C-alpha cells in the first residue's frame, strides 16, 4: 500500500463537494524523475447528472472517504517486474474528484452548489510537491488516463509555464495522455461537444492558451479533442490511443453479429483515429478494443510492431536527451479491426 495520501495544505482547493483535494505520494530518494498521475472517470455538467454522480461516485466528487494510502499499479509501480519504464520514480497519483477532465477553475459559493477545481488541484499539487523534493527534478512527467489523459493535454503547458515563472526552467515537463484522445465524430445512432459546451460554462472551465487564442470565446470545447489541442501545445506529449477505445464507441451510441454498417463504422473509426495520429512522433495505438492502459499491472504485455509501451515510452526518453536504431517511438497499428493484433488485452 505504498503511496501515503496527503490532502492539500491549501484547503481551499477542494473536491466537488467542498472537502480538500490531495495527491498520493511514493518518494523515492535520490531519483530527480517526477510522475504525475491524473486519474479519470467521466464528468459531470448539470445541478441533476452531478448529483446523481455524487450519489454512487462519491469517491470522484469529495475526498471524505479516500483511504490513507494506495499501491501503485502498472506505471505506477516501484518494482522493475511490473514497470520497466520509470520504477524508481517519485510517484504521485492526483485523485480525480473535479468531474471537470481537469479544467475547472471555479469554487463552491453562494452561486455554486458544487466546486470544479480540477485545473486549480493540479497547480497547487505541483506547488506543494515543490517543497518535498520536486524543486530537485530533472523531469516532470504529467499523466493520465481516461478523462485524466485529456486532462494532460489541457494542462501540461500550463504546468510548464508555472514551473518557469516559479523559478525551476530546468525541470523538463512532459505529458502521458493516456485514452484521452477522442473524436468528436458522427454518431452511429443518433453527445460529447455538447455536453463539454455546457460543462465548461458550469465548471468555468479553462483550456490552454495558444488553442484558446485560436477557437476563441464560444468555442473552446475544440481544445477538450486531442487531435485539435496537441498541435497548440509546446511540451512533448506521448500520446496513447486504443483505436477502438470503448468510451469513444459508447460516445458514438455503439454498443457490441456485426452487420455491414457497423462494420464500416467500426472501421472507418479505426482509419479516422489512425490518421489523427500520422503526424504524432510519440504515440502508442494498438488495435484493441479497450480503455486505458498505463496504471494496470498487465500493460507490459501489449506490443505494436513487437514493441511494448514502457520499450516505446523509454525510446521516447531517449529521444529527447535523429530516430534510434530499434528504439521507436511512433507505434501506431494499421490493422482494421479489434484484436487484429494478437497481444490485444483479453
Ligand atoms: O475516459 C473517461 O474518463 C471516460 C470518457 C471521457 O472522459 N470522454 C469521452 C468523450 C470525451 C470528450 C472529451 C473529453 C473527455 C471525453
Ligand atoms: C490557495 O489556492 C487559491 C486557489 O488556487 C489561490 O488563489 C491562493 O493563492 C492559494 N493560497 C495559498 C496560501 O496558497
Amino acid at each position: 500500500e505504498d503511496l501515503r495520501l496527503h490532502l492539500l495544505l491549501n484547503t481551499s482547493v477542494t473536491c466537488n463537494d467542498g472537502s480538500p483535494a490531495g495527491y498520493y505520494l511514493k518518494e523515492s530518494r535520490g531519483s530527480r524523475r517526477w510522475l504525475l498521475f491524473l486519474e479519470g472517470g467521466w464528468y459531470c455538467f448539470n445541478r441533476e447528472n452531478c448529483d446523481s454522480r455524487y450519489d454512487t461516485m462519491r469517491r470522484l466528487m469529495s475526498s471524505r472517504d479516500w483511504p490513507r494510502t494506495r499501491t501503485g499499479t502498472g506505471i505506477l509501480s516501484s518494482q522493475p517486474e511490473e514497470n520497466p519504464y520509470w520504477w524508481n520514480a517519485n510517484m504521485v497519483f492526483i485523485p480525480y474528484c473535479s468531474s471537470d477532465v481537469w479544467s475547472g477553475a471555479s469554487s463552491k459559493s453562494e452561486k455554486n452548489e458544487y466546486a470544479f477545481m480540477g485545473a486549480l488541484i493540479i497547480q497547487e499539487v505541483v506547488r506543494e510537491l515543490l517543497g518535498r523534493g520536486l524543486s530537485g527534478a530533472k523531469v516532470l512527467l504529467l499523466a493520465g488516463s481516461s478523462a485524466g489523459g485529456t486532462g494532460v493535454l489541457l494542462n501540461v503547458d500550463r504546468v510548464a509555464e508555472q514551473l518557469e515563472k516559479l523559478g525551476y526552467p530546468a525541470i523538463q515537463v512532459r505529458g502521458l495522455a493516456d485514452s484521452g484522445w477522442f473524436l468528436d465524430n458522427k454518431q452511429y445512432r443518433h453527445a460529447p461537444t455538447e455536453a463539454i459546451r455546457r460543462g465548461i460554462r458550469y465548471w468555468n472551465g479553462v483550456v490552454p492558451e495558444r488553442c484558446r487564442r485560436q477557437f476563441q470565446e464560444g468555442e473552446e470545447w475544440n481544445c477538450f479533442f486531442g487531435y485539435k489541442v496537441y498541435p497548440t501545445l509546446r511540451s512533448p506529449v506521448f500520446v496513447v490511443q486504443w483505436l477502438f477505445d470503448e468510451a469513444q464507441l459508447t460516445v458514438d451510441n455503439v454498443h457490441l453479429p456485426v452487420q455491414e454498417g457497423l462494420r464500416l463504422y467500426i472501421q472507418n473509426l479505426g482509419r479516422e483515429l489512425r490518421h489523427t495520429l500520422k503526424d504524432v512522433p510519440a504515440s502508442f495505438a494498438p488495435a484493441c478494443l479497450s480503455h486505458e492502459i498505463i496504471i494496470r499491472s498487465h500493460w507490459t504485455d501489449v506490443q505494436v510492431k513487437g514493441t511494448s509501451l514502457p520499450r516505446a515510452l523509454h525510446c521516447w526518453d531517449r529521444s529527447l536527451h535523429t530516430p534510434l536504431k530499434g528504439c521507436p517511438v511512433h507505434l501506431v497499428d494499421s490493422c482494421p479491426w479489434p484484436h487484429c493484433n494478437p497481444s490485444c488485452p483479453t
